[PDB]
RNA sequence: GGUAGCGCUACC
RNA sequence: GGUAGCGCUACC
């Protein structure tokens, strides 16, 4: 498996010592080409060091076993990830090795760390290998690393590392023009300090009924200028926008009504994508888990519950599913020869369409074993899977145990399955990058491609940049570098201005649901510049410990996640605990509180935007004061 | 779970 | 530029 010609030509500018972006197609072999640059770099000098910056946890160990292990004959290589983080300090481990393969935020933490053993600098490395370098933009981690690289470069710093970008698609960044597509590429060159870009229904009475129920509730609200466009992204914005204002001002009738009206609008969007029965069970389980406001809204649903369940059972009113069933009936006979993936927008659509397959008479008979594949992220509406669960299902898919998937956009890019031969993009509305990447998952000879929906530049830009004059290129890039560093200082100063407005004691925290005051801003401390905990011992009266302890797949260095916590009076979710070494501490989520200040009452979503200074937590300080 | 990031759609 | 929804990701 010796290098090809195009690989050798692509790395040529990197070997001379220049900052480059190696643009090659997906799966051409950018990682093997990087290894050759790394060996040729480390062979050429002493005190040489490499940081390989991936952007996914799986890519740390993938690069090692597939590619970078070959370098171990001459040079020490070590892998650092999220899962194996808590054992050793990075500063020691990185300085002890010749090559360090890690997710970018590990290095960024090490670059900011206060502890001398965990500390690191940019000057400590002499070749950064930023894999998928096109992400180096805006306020991403990649870009914040490289933005410090530029701030130092422009202040007369020397011996900053060689930059080596790997990427398949630099992209446009939402630019359909030719003028804009070039300017986008010139910014990414300025971010990475790059010098040479190298390359080779008719009737819907279920839906119509749900709209009428929302009209009755908006009449009960008694308000003018409400939005009259039900079952839309505009309505879901406006109803939550009103719910946010109702929470800030504390208007109980408007706040409780707005939460329910969204649940009806969610059902309208669930009804549009998948079954009528899926839209019904969203509202069913909402009211089942449960003042005059909630009593009216409970009675409003109770009358329409029996009707909507009959309308959902009606087979006259989804044509999408009848179309989907005919594709599955045809292609999966013989029983389990084919191998398909069905792309959906939401996790709720993915989890619904699996249960549809199980509750259908025509498809049961053909041996189709299937499952759902989503991400590891999370929110209050929907939960996801994990990296361990995803990899089990991908294995069972690859070796023919399971032969169908209802996946989200998790696996549209990256997932290689040689035996796959079917793709069904179910009612999506994405760009042609997401379209062409989705088509490529079927790796088989005679690959099918269906686009199940309802009835009724970059390549030129890169070559234009590659063919620029050297003087014009260097004068443009130095302008864009000076721009971003000035934009950074303005944005950090502007953030510092808003942070120093009020005092900690002047700022009070209220419960988002019931508006009872609970604590002051002086009580709060940040643990690792992230977790905001109340150190006042009298705070423990206000929160109650609801459920058992939460379990993640990972372990941390200093602390571990305790039980959840809720409001003593109204049982609203506040956050969770932190069992920091030997002391419990209450973690707070800003989403579940209305922060009162001298000026205004606001419903903050981020802790970065708060208007009072918050000090760093000290374990030595808290133990001394409490004991 | 907590803190961020990005992409897509939608309105302002 | 602001916000919300959804999807993906990272660190802790
Ligand atoms: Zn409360």
């Amino acid at each position: 498996s010796e290098l090809h010609g195009y690989q050798l030509e692509a790395v040529a500018p990197a070997l001379r010592g220049r900052n480059s972006i190696v643009w090659l197609p997906t799966g051409a072999g950018k990682t093997r080409a990087a290894v050759h640059v790394c060996r040729r770099h480390l062979e050429g000098r002493r005190g040489g060091r490499v940081a390989v910056l991936v952007n996914k946890v799986h890519l740390v160990q993938q690069h090692l076993e597939k590619e970078f292990h070959v370098l171990r004959d001459a040079f020490k290589v070590t892998a650092v990830s999220g899962d194996s983080s808590h054992k050793c300090f990075f500063g020691q481990l990185a300085k002890g090795s010749d090559v360090v393969i890690c997710t970018a935020q590990i290095l960024q933490n090490a670059l900011l760390s206060g502890e001398e053993e965990a500390r690191v600098e940019l000057t400590d490395f002499s070749l950064l290998v930023i894999d998928e370098c096109h992400h180096t933009q805006k306020e991403a981690v990649y870009n914040k690393i490289m933005l410090s690289y530029l701030q130092k470069k422009l202040s007369g710093q020397r011996d900053l590392p060689q930059i080596l970008g790997l990427t398949a698609s630099p992209g446009t960044g939402g630019e359909t023009s030719f003028e804009g597509a070039v300017e986008h590429i010139l910014q990414i060159c300025a971010n990475l300090d790059t010098e040479v870009i190298a390359s080779a229904r008719e009737q819907d009475p279920f839906g119509q009924r749900l709209k009428k129920i929302m009209a009755q509730i908006q009449e009960h609200m008694e308000m003018p200028e409400l939005p009259q466009n039900f079952g839309t992204q505009v309505y879901e914005q406006r109803i939550v926008e009103l719910e946010n204002r109702a929470a800030e001002r504390f208007c109980r009738k408007t706040r409780v009504c707005a939460l329910h009206l969204r649940r009806y609008n969610d059902a309208l969007l669930i009804n549009d994508t998948v079954r009528m029965m899926d839209a019904f069970q969203c509202l069913q389980q909402f009211y089942a888990d449960k003042d005059p406001t909630e009593r009216f809204l409970a009675t409003t649903f109770e009358e329409n519950r029996a009707t909507l369940q009959a309308l959902a059972g009606d087979q006259r009113y989804n044509p999408r599913l009848s179309k989907l069933e005919e594709i599955l009936q045809e292609h999966f006979q013989p029983p389990g020869s084919s191998r398909g993936i069905v792309f959906t927008k939401t996790r709720q659509s993915a989890h619904s369409l699996l249960s549809w397959l199980q509750d259908t008479a025509g498809l049961c008979g053909q041996h189709i074993r299937a499952a759902v594949l989503t991400g590891s992220g999370h929110s209050n509406q929907a939960k996801g899977m994990t990296q361990n669960e995803q990899q089990d299902v991908i294995t069972l898919f690859r070796y023919g145990e399971l032969n169908l998937l209802f996946s989200t956009s998790v696996a549209e890019e990256g997932l290689d399955i040689p035996e796959c031969n079917i793709v069904v993009r179910y009612g999506l509305m994405t760009n042609e990058i997401a379209m062409v990447q989705a088509q490529g998952r079927a790796r088989a000879q005679n690959s099918m491609y269906s686009v199940l929906a309802k009835a009724n530049l970059m390549e030129r830009a890169i070559r234009a940049v590659q063919a620029m004059p050297e003087r014009k290129y260097r004068l443009k890039i130095v302008e864009l570098q000076r721009n971003a560093v000035l934009s950074w200082q303005v944005k950090e100063a502007r953030s510092s201005e808003r942070r120093q407005l009020h005092d900690p004691d002047d700022v009070y925290f209220h419960c988002v649901n019931c508006n009872v005051a609970v604590c002051r801003g002086s009580d709060i401390r940040t643990v690792e510049a992230m977790h905001h905990v109340n150190i006042n011992p009298n705070f423990r009266f206000y929160y109650t410990v609801s459920s058992g302890k939460i379990h993640f797949e990972r372990t941390f260095r200093d602390w571990e996640p305790g039980c959840r916590i809720v409001c003593s009076e109204c049982r609203q979710e506040w956050g969770m605990e932190m069992i920091y070494r030997n002391v419990t501490l209450p973690i707070l989520s800003i989403k579940n509180f209305v922060v009162v200040t001298p000026d205004e009452k606001k419903k903050y979503k981020k802790w970065s935007t708060v208007t009072f200074p918050i000090e760093e937590f000290s374990y030595l300080e808290y133990c001394s004061s409490t004991q």
